[PDB]
């Protein structure tokens, strides 16, 4: 039978190496096969937390909630705690800075109704917005787990999303990490403190190939943030994706 | 609105180099190069040209999106990284001179005259063969040139969808991490031998445009486009150290 996916025990050291229990799934796209380190909790879904900046980034985008990523959107006044959330932004520096209270007044302005409606058009995880509009992904009742992240993920790479292409391309652009001649990284990291869990998600462009990631992992303390890229980078780098 | 730094000469002449790099303060709407009659002499765009010519293929429907195929033709060329198919992001990358020349004998004479026309780009003149005159026709375009262009592209006003700017500046991207962003464009012209790297630095609330060329003997110095660029930019505290 054709296993879409195959678990490769090995990458729990890398897990393992730092006290760490997690899961990275990855696809490749040529191929249209998956590997994990652990088949169950790659198809466990959890809070998605500030990976759903990409799915909330597109509904405000399509929308009309946000115009163009250099829209400014001014700071409310309020000092949070987070200093870079402090100043004006726009989609990208959001995006770049995980900035929360910007997200909040984009999930306001679309609705519970066109969140919902749109979740469901982009078959994102459960699709379920239960909570408050603007919390939801952080303390409601959406889940979603890795592999429906990169079947998520998959679709806005290809511009299959039912939102414009010109959306899916600015989002595609916020969500740029990384590029250097070897790769390009478009991610999005994501950190849920009820249960404490820290995702990466996005993909990384080679020259003939795009390897979808999706990762999960415990997150008792924000002392191993980091750990959520340098796991994920010793499986990309074991697998040959990215070098050493 | 024009300053000249003539500190930059001793990135330079550090390298036994001569060339000139000019920078645009977007916000500031402020220039600055160490050199502004070279600043302002036109050369062959070489494949800087890539940029208009993505474009202007992207806007005719020449090319359909950055992940269409261009089959290698199967011509055994000196640069091995183009002996293999390609999409506009590889082309760009290795600076795929065959795809190109396939892209410009599609566009014709005709569309890529109007267009250069309609995009201000150089001394718009397309003389030669429709399918090199950037390497060894008739036109010139200069730095400062470069980034009028440039400028115009990165807020999605030259004459094309706004779809074909976005996919070239897509194509464009050549470094990114947590600091800035660079998308630009190298390119070499073996006559007169110019080495040149145009683009543009993302910061978190600021944009500077650069573009850069200098003489270039031999191919042994065409990594220095990149390290003077980023001596500057480093001086100037654009980038970090």
């Amino acid at each position: 039978v054709a296993k879409e996916w195959q678990e490769n025990k090995s990458w729990n050291a890398h897990f393992t190496e730092h006290k760490s229990q997690g899961v990275v799934v990855l696809w490749n796209e040529n191929k249209q096969q998956g590997f994990t380190n652990n088949l169950k909790r790659a198809n466990q879904a959890f809070l998605p937390a500030s990976t759903f900046k990409i799915p909330n980034s597109l509904i405000a985008l399509d929308l009309g909630v946000v115009k163009d990523e250099h829209q400014v959107f001014k700071w409310d006044g309020q000092t949070r705690d987070i200093a870079t959330w402090n100043r004006d932004h726009n989609l990208i520096t959001a995006m770049k800075y995980s900035v929360v209270p910007v997200y909040q007044e984009f999930a306001r302005q679309i609705g519970e109704a066109r969140m919902s409606k749109m979740l469901h058009a982009f078959d994102y995880g459960n699709e379920d917005i239960s909570g408050n509009v603007d919390s939801f992904w952080l303390d409601g009742g959406i889940r979603i787990s890795a592999t429906e992240q990169i079947s998520f993920l998959r679709k806005l790479y290809h511009n299959k999303l039912h939102v414009s292409e010109r959306s899916q391309r600015i989002v595609k652009q916020a969500m740029l990490t990384e590029a250097n001649g070897d790769y390009i990284i478009r991610a999005k990291t994501g950190y849920s403190t009820k249960p404490k869990i820290g995702w990466w998600v996005g993909w990384v462009e080679l020259d003939d190939n795009v390897w979808f990631f999706a990762m999960n992992m415990d997150m008792p303390t924000s002392d191993g943030l980091g750990l959520r890229q340098a796991i994920t980078k010793e499986v990309l780098k074991q697998e040959k994706i990215i070098p050493f």
